[PDB]
């Protein structure tokens, strides 16, 4: 027996927002709840991500162009940490995409709608203005949290960098918080987990952009585009691509299913 | 079917005192309860947290003012992943608030009435005290885990950095542990996390105060007061008013209904 | 009362594919989709790592043969958290074994049919290679992500290490995955962490083989092999038997049971 | 609807051992499993944790007896990460207590009986000298993992020291795996987190034993026996008889339970 005091803890699936969107969801209402979700969640996210950014570049510089591992844990603890907490306290009021890339792959998976999914976009980009204006802001010093191609990476190897690093994010979110199982309410972790692994991947050589919102504020708080600032758009648009394929053949296949 | 010797395993919700605080909570027993639970985990979670920052400042010094990315990790990894296992200890004796400023958002929230949240409050604050001077007696040297400004931060940065990193503290503890669903079990999991990316974010700045009675603690016991004090006090404040705000937006709006 | 629109959230368990391939797996399609997840995993995952690998490798060097804790977390981490995402989104495909030592001692624990293992095993070296050419192009300089002795180890040191840290390895996945119980779904969560403390044992002596597809792919990329190549086959090989051992000891046994 | 191939992973709680020691737990039988699991799990815990030592002690010197707080991270690791490890691997088979300390607050609390608890710490403690002496014999150089007081602390604040650390950790396992409910499954992952901090603690002063079996084994190993050995034995035990004190206690008010 469950004592009635505790039935909504057992009961109450920790579920995705946009699993539950059908018939009802054009309210304004309804629309003004998702992105009010992702602006919070997103702004919390990229301004926390942007302060620790900053600090961890305030560190004596390593000769040689080496790379400073511990500076590299901290920021990429700062983003994929701080991802884990905006998409946890967002997950029940918009999903917690806090990403243009994230919302493109699951409209692509017809998880959300096209409109409600440029909604979304929109205001994670406008999230990710507002984070780096306050970030700045709030710091001493220049900004230090702007994506620039590092490492000896050339344009080219950038862009793939940040295609696979975006694909990995991606195909989590699809495994995890679209599928419909018992592990989808700890989604959430497991995308901060891939999200700390791309920018172990990415900063020393992109600076880790692997979100159109994330690499887009920075630049117009500094005032500063450079003319590479394309694969910060194309890159992970590109891994959404590649993600949504996957799923999308393991869905074709009845991937969970022994015999359908 | 369930066996009966695994049945309060499965139907035994792991969720916080305070969600089963109503007629017969007042009792001299029952306040004695409470204020047990945050003496216990308040204290081991701030010594814990104050020997490590006493350990982490034995670094050698970093030249210039630049900031040392392991030395903060590990600070932030004594006061996360500390408050972590003292909410997980206390989370069905008191709730595990630990911070008067958590007590204040869910006294906001009507989760806590306001007596009950003023002794808390008031037992945190010496829980504090006592862990301050017990980590000054039972460590060598001076004691290094007072709050300070560092980095070239201001006054009304600090400030600001303090209020932000509180409120994303605060807004995780609402959705988490006062909204009640299948992850309020894992709220103590997050909380942890939430504190420790606040810590990535404030102690170059503030030294991360991010809590009243972690501020006040070490400055009695160092018999020293910095003149901006109060900013250890007005910005968590001001930060728990944020999250509740934020919090009680998205109760009046329904956010977890499609269809109300 | 669980919500028809919850049902699927509490429903359906997050449990391995290889538990549920009975009668009718043999098909083509079937074969396909256990392929299609361990090369998919396989890739995403070491990818990933020795990407990470790569760049921890551009640290300073450590005077006098030293360790450099800060880079052997850093390589742990992308190991360790690699698997991680890469069990937890193909568990449900494939059952993310990612690793032919792993896929052996499931062999041997008839989890998994010879056929079907030896599929998967040659699915993750073909991946390891993929990976590790793509690693190759994608970074500049040199490979710096091959496993060879180091900080004094023999090779008899080195084949012991390796054997052991396999052993912990593929234990973690005996009791946790192919046991059938509420930590199932968590399995995923557990094998990242027993890898990453693998690698913080391994790196410094042998560079953490663990792995027959992670020793070989660089090595074919680099167009070179060390004499002592072998410990990285028969090391992991020797660490599965350990940990079979173990498991069907407890089996035997009835483990679980106070009164068989 | 379960299905019936889902249900045991539904129905199985993932529980310690001990909590189903009822009648016939006095066999033969019973009495080597349980030893089994200690054993197994010591040795592959502290064996883990040893090489990990050793390699972080291969660091560089840190000049005027500073700290090195990446050093410190790596070895809180590898005993919190190694801890959890097997905990998860021994929970059904002998609750993974892997630490005399333990065992003897939980006997205190008459979850084991008192010969089933001699019986798992003298295990644990002959798991401790074969894991130090393989661990020296696989690993170039001197034994580099033997407690030794450091940092300038005296006998008596390691003893407070060792002490409130093992307190800690005590009563994590009691809150956490004794206590009855939807989050004891989850408690091998809070232990290890109590034990990290406590090595961060600790590590700096006392070299952190926390566990007589751990401090015993190195120094059998190294042929060296410090005068202040009695600290690794009195700080533990006291540190139980803490952490059972404080349970006691919430047990006799029935925390639980707003209105007994
Ligand atoms: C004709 C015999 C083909 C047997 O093949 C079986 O086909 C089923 C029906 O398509 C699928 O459910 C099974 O997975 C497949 O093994
Ligand atoms: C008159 C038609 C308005 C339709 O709007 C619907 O209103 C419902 C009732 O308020 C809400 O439950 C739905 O979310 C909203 O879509
Ligand atoms: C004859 C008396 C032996 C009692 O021993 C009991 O034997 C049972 C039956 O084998 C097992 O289930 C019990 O665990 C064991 O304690
Ligand atoms: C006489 C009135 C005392 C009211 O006090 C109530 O006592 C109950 C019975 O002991 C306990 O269950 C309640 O928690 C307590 O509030
Ligand atoms: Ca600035
Ligand atoms: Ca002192
Ligand atoms: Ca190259
Ligand atoms: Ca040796
Ligand atoms: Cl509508
Ligand atoms: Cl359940
Ligand atoms: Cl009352
Ligand atoms: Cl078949
Ligand atoms: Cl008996």
């Amino acid at each position: 027996e469950i004592k009635p005091e505790d039935a909504p803890y057992i009961t109450n699936a920790y579920k995705p927002a946009y699993a539950r969107w059908g018939f009802g969801s054009d309210s304004v209402r309804n629309h003004f709840i998702a992105m009010s979700g992702e602006f919070v969640g997103t702004f919390l996210f990229l301004w926390s991500a942007f302060v620790i950014a900053q600090i961890a570049n305030q560190a004596p510089e390593t000769p040689d162009g080496g790379s400073n591992p511990a500076q590299l844990i901290m920021i990429s603890f700062g983003f994929g940490f701080g991802v884990m907490v905006g998409v946890f306290i967002t997950y029940r009021v918009s999903g917690g995409n806090l990403n243009p890339a994230v919302t493109l792959a699951l409209v692509l998976a017809r998880a959300i709608p096209p409109f409600r999914g440029i909604l979304m976009a929109f205001t994670q980009i406008v999230a990710g203005m507002a984070a780096a204006g306050a970030a700045s802001a709030m710091t001493p010093g220049e900004i230090a949290f702007a994506n620039a191609l590092g490492g000896g990476a050339s344009r080219t190897r950038g862009l793939f960098l940040e295609a696979f690093g975006t694909a990995i994010l991606c195909l989590t979110v699809l495994m995890l918080a679209v599928e419909k199982h018992r592990a989808t309410w700890f989604a959430p972790f497991v995308i901060g987990i891939a999200l700390l692994i791309a920018h172990l991947i990415c900063i020393y050589y992109t600076g880790a952009g692997l979100n159109p919102a994330r690499s887009f504020g920075p630049a117009v708080a500094a005032r500063s585009f450079p003319n590479y600032h394309w694969i910060y758009w194309l890159g992970p648009i590109l891994g959404a691509f590649l993600a949504y394929s996957i799923w999308q053949m393991w869905k074709w296949l009845n991937y969970q299913t022994t015999n359908p």
